[PDB]
């Protein structure tokens, strides 16, 4: 039984706060289907979409959120998932599976993508509509607080560990312990990698150690390029989950030379690339975006193995702008998820 | 019959004018030869080197040059070329052959490398003492100014260009269409690749049409990536030899999703790098530092085969002051190499 | 529009091994994502005769219409179809794949499990109008000559996608075993791709053919040792793709490779060659299969082809003259493709 | 401090048992150092070598041995060890350092290769001359008897397992558990992937299984392809360590689309090789050979850190016969290492 109406929060302009609104509930059309959304974890990208951080602009008036898992209760035509499955609604909402990007394994670059909880509404609501094809395929007994996260930093920094090329016992570098890179040191581990952890708070640091991490550094103590060359003899890979241009460069600074470092943080503008260094040390740079359906089930198998658990507090739909305001102080230890079918 | 002494140009000071100085020809060591220059490219690197542009920084007073071409006339002990042989006394000086990098295929990055015309005395000089290990190995019938620019320029590019993993069929854009630039273009056709062609000037982009460039972009009229994404929807791949920081950043923009940019140019400083479009598009960005012993060869090859040729201007080795003031004018159509033989 | 009949003629074998005959086949209304393609040519690949005389473990349909190098003009549209009316296309191998499995989302369509293959599974076209799934069509610019892009359509992505599989670079050295429709176009994608090129076939015929498509060196296996002569004239090859129709070819593609080679295979003989083990460990020898290729590896072989820079060697016949065409290929005497000429 | 001469187990004729000989002593040469021998696994290529089981021979007569561990007792001028240092010889005993695969990271490739205890004397001996520039480094506490597999079997299994590309969290068949299969079995567990175990007997998987592996198979109650596909939808990697040509056929057998099998294991002959289900599945067929002196480093780190422990008997170096016929009738629990200082 699907009600007529639903809560959801919503934005109506850039940097607002966002408001809970009673919006109407849509009936799936061909390919899609209606999930009732169990939980939601918050992305930083749901702030960056809320604040119009980006060149690129999400639809206004905009349900964010790409970290909705939950239940289908109800397919239109040609979909491609069953009432009663077990989903989740993940950044790369849709692709069009004909083109060059699609066609090579690169869906993520797919021009004609949509994005959940940005140009397409998403998992902030009691509902969500969403394209069969391209969901997250959870396990029936999944516990839905905990797994939800596994829908966008989970796969992300998996597909963004690979793209690093880091071999199992070579050494990765984890900048930004925060939803992203938490996770990331235990992917890191579950390749064999081994993982130094970077931020600039001593309790993201511990919160790294408790996951696994080999080394920690807080940059604003100690130069971290410094640190990790004369411990180890610098990083063989890196992957930039932070939100601060300045990490960036500490990033460069810490691998060795043939050292890849992989971005997924995506604070506005640039950062200063050393030409010389980056010339003579052959450092390679690579731009990662989330991940495919297959990298996806991939991060999923990690963590329903047990590998990967992320660290998840709970908040209701309703305190939406607390929880933004606590990530945008450094305040949230790991995940904040959304516990939509809790209250 | 080797002198006791050479005729070689010497900078004494950052910026300042090269002197040509009578100095001790010395006798090859351990796997050292003794090589008699017959002709030496001026790469940009020397000029960077006399000017100190570079935070490594060179030895002082310093010989520079590193695309010297010339003939065995002394062998030390344990030496791997012969008397009478050609060879070229590149950038990669010498490596250590036993770590991590050298053991991999990446000599290139070996920490304990020496640097011709940088950390040891280079070809601006009649004679220089080479590492005959790791020196090119050239016909015995090879054209020595012709051939000079394939000791750096050319094995560079072509390293480079297979850094940026760019396919045959798919399109690359060079970028500085200089010495390292003008033989770039030959080896992308060489290698299958559709060649844009991006510089400052109009006489760079008739040299990159004339050598083989399927497009040409005055970055001073029109800038480059909307032409090429207007054009062919962007590039596949990017080699970047430019002397400008802002040829790196034009460098991302030309570049479709996906794509790979290479970076030769050693320009001081950084360029800006833009995140939100580097992630996205998930774009690749390469550093690229010369070749192993086996890139060398490979370039050489390809120069043999007659599908890379490099435009070659001779000057004399008294004229090096000239020389570099045409390079930091921009007015040298391709490559300056000095004619030490006569 | 254009007039549809109700019925066509069409190459139709009724057993294995048995002669083709021309049948009078009614003509099918195209259903969701499907176009009804009149067909102007279709090359005549050897998999045609592989799957006429059942020479595979996998089965085709019987009775089957062969033909995997269809060309034509799309003249109906199901629904959904992704093109329209008017649009030259071709029918290839790869006639259709799921998109959803863990080789269509990950760039290895040609390894779906749940295709459909042109000619073998579905009938084909040795046929006046095939249907086609509209997803999987080449896509042909429209003043294409049909006749001669046909065998780009799977000999052509082919070996186009094989000699992509064997890591050969610009500069190094690949060989081309089997001069036939494969080898042929094969020499000149190798050419385009920047490597060196021996070509290895059993009849002189074949090596002349190579040699005028671009190949630098040839050999007759009948009357030379390819691996001995290989090695002696340039050091053995850094690649090697098979698309040759005889085990024994394998065998000595293995001997023509240097150190760290690596063999890609094509041919499809049934049975098995002899993999020697000490040789294939201690020289770090690569063997890897290849399977047609992907909607990309399509368009791009057939991009090599709109430039002028590969040129099948084509033979037209007629669609009555298929049973001729078999024998031909059989005994060997077809000068690289021969392609049915339907539309005249 | 070093006698004059040394007890050794050498082979006069192929297929005779091997006797202890006392045989002199060497003095150290260029590049080369004396190594006392504290251990020396025994392999199964030592066993091809008593035998001639190859088409290139070893030399005659054959102090077999590559996997011999022990401490540097003197050195050659140029020595690149010092005395007292733990090291091991392996069977990539010297490679050239200039050729093609030298230089581009292959040096298992080198053709001007000397392979230890087969063209040149080895580790089933008291003392060892060895090459300074390619022995494995051992940390100064090593446990030599313990640590010796990982000379050639660790290494293999290790560097073959990347061969594989088989990433973490997809299937790996490991066919053979003996002395390399049961360390592969470890490695592959440490870079992350799931383990299936084939062999003949059931000791063989029982080893597997305590060593970690998620599924095992024997195949001769069991049809290996059959199974593994049926459970688990086929691997996405294979390594052969088997010695007998059915077992490569298997391996091809277990592997779903798209997967790679390594081969290591060098019986005589060949297999069977099935075409059409090698094309239509896109099989790519690899073959390994031992692994470079970074490969070695890596695969000792792995051992160093207590991720891979060979499982290990000592014997005396007059047993040697007796280990192989042990061999011969697979009845070695992984590896006999000799235990010569004792
Ligand atoms: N590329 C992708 O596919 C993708 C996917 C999801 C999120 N993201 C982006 O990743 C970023 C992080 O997302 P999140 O949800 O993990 O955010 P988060 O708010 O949970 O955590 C950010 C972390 O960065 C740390 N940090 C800040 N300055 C730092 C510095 N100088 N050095 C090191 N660490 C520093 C903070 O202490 C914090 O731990 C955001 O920009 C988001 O938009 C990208
Ligand atoms: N990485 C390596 O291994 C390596 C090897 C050799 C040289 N180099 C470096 O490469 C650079 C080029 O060397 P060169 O000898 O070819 O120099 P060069 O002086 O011959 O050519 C430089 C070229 O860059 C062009 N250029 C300048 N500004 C430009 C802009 N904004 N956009 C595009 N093109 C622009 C100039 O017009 C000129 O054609 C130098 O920094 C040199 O040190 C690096
Ligand atoms: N793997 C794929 O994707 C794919 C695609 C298309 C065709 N094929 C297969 O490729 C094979 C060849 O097809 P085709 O259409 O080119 O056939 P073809 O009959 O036109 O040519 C076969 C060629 O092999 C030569 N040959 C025969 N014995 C030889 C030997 N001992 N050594 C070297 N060459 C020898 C013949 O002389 C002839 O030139 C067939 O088995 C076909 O089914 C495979
Ligand atoms: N390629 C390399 O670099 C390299 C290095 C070292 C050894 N090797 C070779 O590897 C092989 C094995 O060496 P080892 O020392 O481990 O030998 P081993 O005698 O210790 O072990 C061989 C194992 O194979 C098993 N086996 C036999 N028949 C089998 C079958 N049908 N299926 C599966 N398993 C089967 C046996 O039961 C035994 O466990 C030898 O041929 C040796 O020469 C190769
Ligand atoms: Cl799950
Ligand atoms: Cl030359
Ligand atoms: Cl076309
Ligand atoms: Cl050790
Ligand atoms: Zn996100
Ligand atoms: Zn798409
Ligand atoms: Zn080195
Ligand atoms: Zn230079
Ligand atoms: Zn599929
Ligand atoms: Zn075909
Ligand atoms: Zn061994
Ligand atoms: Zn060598």
């Amino acid at each position: 039984m699907i009600p007529k109406t639903m809560k959801a929060a919503v934005v109506q302009g850039y940097g607002e706060p966002l408001k809970i609104q009673e919006v109407p509930v849509r009936e799936p059309g061909r390919y899609e289907v209606l999930v009732k959304v169990m939980a939601c974890g918050v992305c930083h990208t749901d702030l960056h979409a809320v604040d119009g951080d980006w060149p690129a602009k999400p639809k206004m008036p905009l349900i964010p959120g790409h970290e909705g898992v939950g239940i289908v209760v109800a397919c239109g035509p040609d979909a491609m998932v069953k009432e009663g499955d077990a989903v989740g609604v993940p950044w790369l909402y849709s692709a069009c599976g004909c083109c060059d990007y699609c066609i090579t394994g690169w869906e993520t670059l797919c021009e004609a993508q949509q994005n959940g909880g940005y140009s397409v509404d998403g998992g902030f609501a009691e509902y969500v509509i969403a394209d069969s094809r391209y969901v997250g395929h959870l396990k029936s007994n999944v516990n839905f607080l905990e797994i939800a996260p596994i829908l966008c930093a989970g796969v992300t920094v998996y597909k963004g560990l690979k793209e690093t090329e880091t071999k199992p016992g070579e050494w990765v570098a984890i900048s930004g312990i925060g939803g992203l890179g938490h996770v990331a040191v235990q992917y890191a581990k579950a390749m064999g990698m081994h993982v130094a952890a970077i931020d600039v708070a001593d309790d993201k640091l511990e919160l790294a150690k408790k996951l696994g991490a080999d080394l920690t550094v807080n940059a604003k103590t100690t130069d971290p390029g410094t640190y990790l060359h004369k411990e180890v003899g610098g990083m063989h890979g890196a992957l930039i989950t932070a939100v601060s241009p300045i990490a960036f460069k500490q990033g460069i600074d810490v691998l060795r030379r043939k050292g890849t470092i992989a971005l997924n943080g995506l604070p506005p503008g640039s950062f200063e690339l050393p030409i010389f260094e980056t010339v003579l040390k052959r450092i390679t740079v690579r731009g990662s975006i989330v991940g495919t359906r297959k990298d996806l089930q991939e991060a999923l198998d990690f963590a329903n193995e047990g590998l990967v658990k992320a660290t998840v507090t709970s908040a209701k739909l309703e305190d939406i702008n607390d929880v933004f305001d606590k990530m945008k102080k450094g305040q949230i230890d790991g995940r904040i998820v959304l516990d939509i079918a809790g209250s």
